[PDB]
């Protein structure tokens, strides 16, 4: 619980390449020196007042990362520089080797996934979600970058809730600010919607307003109806289960808890079976 103890990565860890594009911005691909063992590896420049909002950062990993549906905390190192500025911080974490559900989406035939394999990560996305709500938390951030999966098809989250906007195309209509929410709230339902954002990019390759400048989609969210999957070709489940994440007021939008018992999430005979499917296809490196 202090910045003093955290060692300068020198002989423990070593940089190898940054990670996705950018991504994630300074995030690394890691190795562990002494083991070979890899790690993701994030990198940020820290300065005097920073110091106190990171020891909360640390703190946030060391609590909530330690379930199966979260990539797992290592640790935290600083690589200092002289008087005259500024150190880096190294945030230590399981290096989910299999990517993202983006690189799933842009690596399967014609960007599409199967249904039971969107009924398998979404449930998983709910589980880790489950658990940071449990812990008065919102990820604040669901989508398919931040869903990544381990060489052992273990879906694990990241990026849970500094000058910048980012991607509009996951948010829920709440948290963006207009004429009758001014003072546009995260709830933990927030996540809910991103999650069923994020079932659509799995089922067509991209999410609902993907083809509008950013500032264009950021307008239409809170004006547009729930967005809805294009094809017909899908299940009764899998609409039902899309209609109950995109309830367009937060208000009446299920819990995470009750969207674990739906019928797409809660009924999953082929669940061993899809495991070894993408099992497979991160075989196919
Ligand atoms: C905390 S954060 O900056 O949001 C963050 C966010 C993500 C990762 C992370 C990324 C990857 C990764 C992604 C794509 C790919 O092609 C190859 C690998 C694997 N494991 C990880 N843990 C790490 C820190």
């Amino acid at each position: 619980i202090d910045l003093s103890s955290l060692r300068d990565p020198a002989g423990i860890f070593e940089l190898v390449e940054v990670v996705g594009n950018g991504t994630y911005g300074q995030v690394y691909k890691g190795r562990h020196v002494k083991t070979g063992q890899l790690a993701a590896i994030k990198v940020m420049d820290v300065t005097e007042d920073e110091e106190e909002e990171i020891k909360l950062e640390i703190n946030m990993l060391k609590k909530y990362s330690h379930h199966r549906n979260i990539a797992t905390y290592y640790g935290a190192f600083i690589k200092k520089s002289p008087p005259g500025h500024d150190d880096q911080l190294w945030l230590v974490m399981e290096f989910c080797g299999a990517g993202s559900i983006t690189d799933l989406v842009k690596n399967t035939k014609g960007n599409t996934l199967k249904e039971d394999w969107i009924a398998y990560i979404s449930r998983e996305i709910l589980r880790g979600l489950a658990h940071l709500h449990i812990h008065h938390v919102i990820h604040r951030d669901i989508k398919g970058q931040n869903v990544l999966l381990t060489e052992n098809a273990e879906v694990k989250l990241v990026d849970f809730g500094n000058t910048f906007i980012g991607t509009p195309y996951w948010m829920a209509p709440e948290v963006i600010a207009c004429d009758e929410n001014p003072d546009a709230t995260y709830d933990y339902r927030s996540d809910l919607w991103s999650c069923g954002i994020t079932a659509i990019e799995m089922a067509e390759g991209a999410p609902p307003l993907c083809d509008m400048h950013p500032m264009r989609a950021l307008f239409l969210i809170p004006r547009n109806p729930p967005p809805r999957l294009k094809s017909k070709k899908w299940s009764k489940k899998f609409f039902s289960f899309i209609e109950g994440c995109l309830v367009k007021n937060y208000m009446q939008r299920p819990s995470t808890e009750q969207l674990l018992k739906h019928p797409f999430i809660r009924d999953q005979p082929n669940e061993r079976q899809v495991r070894i499917q993408l099992k497979d296809h991160i075989d196919r490196t």
